[PDB]
Order: structure tokens, then sequence, then C-alpha cells
């Protein structure tokens, strides 16, 4: 009884697909600066793994330009503040012990 995709990939806060190239969290699509929009893009698709810094903006970029966290850090700020949700849903979006940002522990797909 949920009218949800299966090919694209859907949490259970926020959702990705690439059929729209677009997010959409609590029933409503969220903007995001191209940055922002791929850092999650890929947070996503690596669920459950702990996602640096570095390793992050590899994926906004692509470049062999390393220790350029400064987008990430905006980025992250970006990303939380924006799905600060509180009501409908917390911060799934938790951050890990300075390794990085991963999932809540209440989030997860096998």
């Amino acid at each position: 009884g949920t009218l949800t995709p299966h090919k694209t990939i859907s949490f259970g806060s926020l959702t990705i697909d690439p059929v729209n190239r677009q997010v959409l969290l609590g029933g409503e699509n969220v903007a995001l600066s191209t940055a922002d929009f791929d850092l999650l893009w890929e947070l996503a698709t690596h669920a459950g793994q702990i996602m640096d810094r570095d390793a992050l903006l590899k994926n906004l970029r692509g470049v062999t330009y390393d220790g350029m966290d400064r987008s990430v850090d905006v980025a992250i700020s970006r990303l939380r503040k924006k799905l600060l949700d509180n009501a409908t849903e917390p911060y799934r979006i938790k951050t890990v012990r300075n390794k990085g940002y991963l999932f809540a522990p209440h989030a997860w797909d096998n």
C-alpha cells in the first residue's frame, strides 16, 4: 500500500531518483546547490559505509586536488541546516566520531 519506486534509491527520510534528477524529503522536493546535490547522491548510494570528506568531495569535483574539504564542510552544514527535520523526522544524517558523516543508527537498507 505504498507508491514507491524500486530502481531508484529512497531512505526513510530523503529520496533520490536519477529519473527526475531530484531529491524528495518529507514528501516535498529539496533544493540544494550543485555540490550539495552531488554530495547526497553519493552519500545515499554508499549508505551504511562511512563517507569521509576527502572521499566525498572526490564525487563532487573528481579532480586530483586533494585536501579540498573546504567545500565539504560548507555542503554538510547546508545539508543538515536544510534537512534539520524535527517534527516530521529527526536528523538521520548524523555525524560520526570525527570520521565523516553517516546515517542514523535507526536508518538502514538491506
